[PDB]
């Protein structure tokens, strides 16, 4: 039976996902949960998720909860080779910090700010929201010392990061000028044939609905 | 070769879930001190190491590793006469994947939201929001407590990360009993090792109680 992922597109850790499938030249069956409507917050879902949050894959009835540990799952699985996620112990550790440094920083600081606008109402971007998602910028343009995250390779850190930075630099701008290697890297992710539809759209369209929802809090 | 070289501080809980990690693996660690609280990490030489600027960094004998999941996989992987505390199963492995990544994204991520304003920004209250988003991710935590560990029957990687936190976290931010009876009956557990109150547990008190100190001499 196919994979099957419940899932929005407008989530950055989902598109990580649909890029790893893509990848790997995998199918996957989606099922919306619309996080606006509360779908996350159903028994059901909950039953699969105690954290009720998405991305969720079902493998033929086995359920893999949260993006990273879902796409090294798909790699181990289904991977013809270790490209995208080595087994080197080495190789694989710069990965692993790559990966964390996305979920504790890039994905925390712009959940930090996006969450709050998209479901508590609020109308603002506090300065110590932007500051922190500047910084995160920072940190990734000096972690971005090779051609991809975690080294001369692309790996599934770079879906994960590219997932987070397609969101966020729509709403706190990303300086061009001060951010040299993080343009750089994003024109290699652009070169991938499924790169727009397993994840730009995406991107691009979470970053104009906050500040649609921004907007649209400040009136009411 | 080498015994392992640790740049860390105590006071630190990803530096705490290292100690754990190597006491459970029977290692020695060579503890070199970058003090955060006097600005050694921002130094030239810890800077061409850890670009991130971020403890703790592992040295193995010339390999340099950081962020503190990826260097608890790497010493589960290379050093633990069993791969207990990070398994090799696919799934089981997902498990605790799953809860590394809730781990630094959700726990430590916000509990550096309320840490760092005070510790570093000269800031003298703990915002209300900043309250609520750490009593979530209490509450997170205790729902993927179904077993007596944080990812399944068995004791992993996963729950150092997450102890080394909480144990910080909850000295400022209260974690109430009533409301998370599977934390308490999983901190106990943890309390029964021979090693936890001296790689954890009183290093997690005292930060708590320096976040408290630091808020008041902010005031005004
Ligand atoms: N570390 C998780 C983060 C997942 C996450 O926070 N997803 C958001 C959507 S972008 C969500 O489901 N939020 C609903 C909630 O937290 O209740 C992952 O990468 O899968
Ligand atoms: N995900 C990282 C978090 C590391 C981290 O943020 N450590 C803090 C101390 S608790 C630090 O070094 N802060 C200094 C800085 O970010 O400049 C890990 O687990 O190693």
């Amino acid at each position: 039976s196919n994979l099957v992922l419940y899932t929005l597109h407008l989530s950055p850790p989902c598109r990580a996902v649909e890029l790893t499938a893509k990848a790997l030249g995998l199918e996957l069956e989606q099922k919306t949960i619309n996080l606006l409507t509360g779908d996350h917050l159903k028994p059901e879902f909950v039953k699969l998720n105690p954290q009720h949050t998405i991305p969720v894959l079902d493998d033929n009835g086995t359920i893999i909860t949260e993006s990273h540990a879902i796409m090294i799952y798909l790699v181990t699985k289904y991977g013809k080779d270790d490209s995208l996620y080595p087994k080197d112990p080495v190789k694989q550790a710069r990965v692993n910090s790559a990966l964390h440094f996305e979920s504790g920083v890039l994905f925390a600081r712009m959940r930090f700010i996006f969450e709050r606008i998209l479901f508590f109402g609020k109308s603002d971007i506090p300065e110590d929201r932007v500051e922190y998602v500047q910084k995160s910028y920072e940190l990734l343009e000096d972690t971005l010392v090779d051609d991809f995250v975690a080294g001369p390779t692309m790996t599934i850190a770079d879906f994960s990061c590219i997932s987070t930075i397609s969101s966020i630099m729509g709403v706190v701008p990303l300086e061009q000028s001060k951010h040299p290697r993080i343009y750089a890297w994003i024109d290699r992710l652009k070169q991938l044939p499924y790169y727009e539809e397993a994840n730009g759209g995406g991107g691009t369209d979470l970053g104009k609905f906050v500040l649609a929802k921004k907007e649209e809090n400040a009136k009411a």
